[PDB]
């Protein structure tokens, strides 16, 4: 790893206090339970991501976007705990965010930041409903296609009796423009949340 | 870097201004020692990092560290760099035939073919940042200089290094990521495309009466061969054509220009 990359993954960690992220002693503590989504296989769907949101929240406050959330980088504390408690893991991607002769493409740049992480709870949460994921292809041209385009269904086959609230908090989650996308602050503030 | 903490004054004797910039200066100097000439660049440094005025640290090292690298004919280069309170000096080749579009315009156009000499030149001096991976990200007209004015066949030297930069799942991904493309060697294709566009007419491809207007153009690739202008080679139009694109992946590359018939 370009240790600018692991540079810039220490000084986040260090940077972070939270119950719902990972901690770091000296250059991780220890989060035995295993990734959160094994340990599954609405009230309770939501108990679970609000979790993620307060860790998200948190990490938004500091103007830092995770970049990575996936299900495999939610990881449970203890498996074997009354109220079970989960940690987000694995920063390797984390970044602090932010004409004659000019090329389009700085004339029209437009950066990443902290929206993408919003999407990516909107995938996560259509797959906490389902054991479904939402722009998956059966190749990954596909699959990017499928995510360019937003093309994707609430099926039947797992969504026909799903509040009307859960697929409104997704379908908020689920959109192309960064800008019209929910904020952390507006997911937590949403009716099936609350 | 450390850079030298030695006092500049003590090793060049500084002498007139060449160049202006919004947090820089540079002026002739003479190596004591040497008695070598060289150009002297001042930079200022923000005073904290919340700072506007200045330029950052994160910055000067940068072009610094790009400078270092970069040992070609057509790029110009660092000979020492010196720090203080308030300035990072750099200490330059002395570039001082001013700039190549100030030349042409003392002497009657240019044939097709002394225009591609000149731009041949340009060409390799980007190959060679290239092959790098540096990105000069800067490349306009201004920051195209000659050594020596006055010389029968005349060099030209890439100046400023200010923006250089070296340029280094699916499922849960947005699609600004899924779509994102970054900034890369194929910004300097688009500007060797702008230069030899003007290099051939005297005119800007996208410049219109007000900012707005050149920006859209811009984005629109909205340009013509003018034939007031450009009635020029199919072959020359073809090469600016490839270049001039907006998908950066369909863009000329620098080995495909080098190759293109009009150069090769």
């Amino acid at each position: 790893v370009s240790r600018e990359d692991i540079e810039r993954e220490v000084s986040i960690l260090k940077e972070i206090q939270h119950p719902n992220v990972i901690t770091l002693h000296e250059v991780l503590e220890l989060v035995a339970g295993g990734e959160l989504f094994d340990f599954l296989a609405e009230e309770e769907a939501t108990e679970f991501l609000k979790q993620i949101l307060n860790g998200v929240y948190y990490l938004h406050s500091l103007q830092i976007a995770h970049f990575d959330l996936k299900p495999e980088n939610i990881m449970l504390l203890d498996r074997n705990v009354p109220k079970p408690r989960i940690k987000i893991i694995d920063f390797g991607l984390a970044h602090k965010i932010d004409p004659e002769f000019v090329a389009p493409e700085i004339v029209n740049y437009e950066p990443l930041g902290l929206e993408a992480d919003m999407w990516s709870i909107g995938v996560i949460t259509y797959i906490l409903l389902s054991g479904a994921s939402p722009f998956l292809g059966d190749t990954k041209q596909e699959t990017l296609a499928n995510v360019s385009a937003v093309n994707y269904e609430f099926e039947d086959e797992y969504f026909s009796n799903t509040s009307a609230l859960a697929k409104d908090f997704i379908r908020r989650l689920l959109v192309k423009d960064p800008k019209k996308r929910m904020t952390i602050q507006d997911s937590l503030q949403h009716p099936w949340i609350k």
